[PDB]
């Protein structure tokens, strides 16, 4: 994968992979938060890495060529997840924080998060794979139902990363009651999470959410 790091200020000791949603870029991510928060979202220790979904087909541009992390039947939460992408997907993220491991970084180091369709994916790739990361972050993001994640997460009996999910209530492409569904699914089996519920904001990055999710990131990665 191509990605745009963004540098700790000093040494670096922990890693935030932050994941684009549809059609974007992570260079566009990283220069889209810098506009929201009018400067660089930067840390003194954490890297950020905000790498690009291969262009691949996209079933809802009917097929057209879209920077995505994985396909999808239909936007909503009542079809099945595409897993077959997915689970390709997994493996060349798993690649990535591989590659972050063998650099010194400890996974418990790591934390991975994303924006709608990357909120998505990080979810797949942390309470399916990799359930010792420092915690995982979605951003205006869903799972469908009878996920993959969740049957893994049945499954599972020791202590899981938690979710820290923003939401916008006024959101029209990804409704608020599929992210509260997803939310209280993962409570339901375990996940410790914080929901934060934004009024009048719609699918989009605000100010106060990447302020809020700032915080977290920091309680995580002391």
């Amino acid at each position: 994968l191509q990605r745009c790091i963004v540098s700790p200020a000093g040494r670096h000791s922990a890693s935030l992979i932050f994941l684009h949603g549809s059609g974007d870029s992570g260079q566009g991510l990283r220069m889209w938060i810098k506009q929201v928060l009018n400067q660089d979202l930067t840390f003194q220790h954490i890297k950020i890495i905000y790498p690009t979904a291969p262009p691949r087909s996209y079933t809802p541009m009917k097929g057209g060529i879209s920077n995505v992390w994985f396909d999808r039947f239909k936007i909503t939460n009542d079809c099945p997840e595409h897993l077959e992408s997915i689970d390709v997907m997994c493996q060349v993220l798993t690649d990535l924080i591989d590659e972050e491991v063998k650099s010194g970084i400890k996974k418990n180091r790591i934390l991975i998060g994303g924006f709608s369709m990357g909120g998505c994916m990080a979810m797949h790739l942390a309470y399916r794979n990799h359930q010792d990361v420092a915690g995982v972050f979605a951003l205006s993001s869903f799972l469908n139902k009878a996920s993959a994640v969740y049957q893994a997460l049945q499954k599972s009996n020791g202590v899981l990363p938690e979710l820290f999910q923003c939401h916008g209530t006024a959101d029209e492409l990804v409704l608020h009651s599929w992210a509260e569904e997803t939310n209280s699914m993962l409570k339901s089996l375990g996940v410790t999470t914080k929901f934060h519920s934004f009024p009048n904001v719609y699918h989009e990055l605000s100010k106060t959410e990447l302020d809020i999710l700032k915080l977290w990131i920091l309680t995580k990665l002391p």
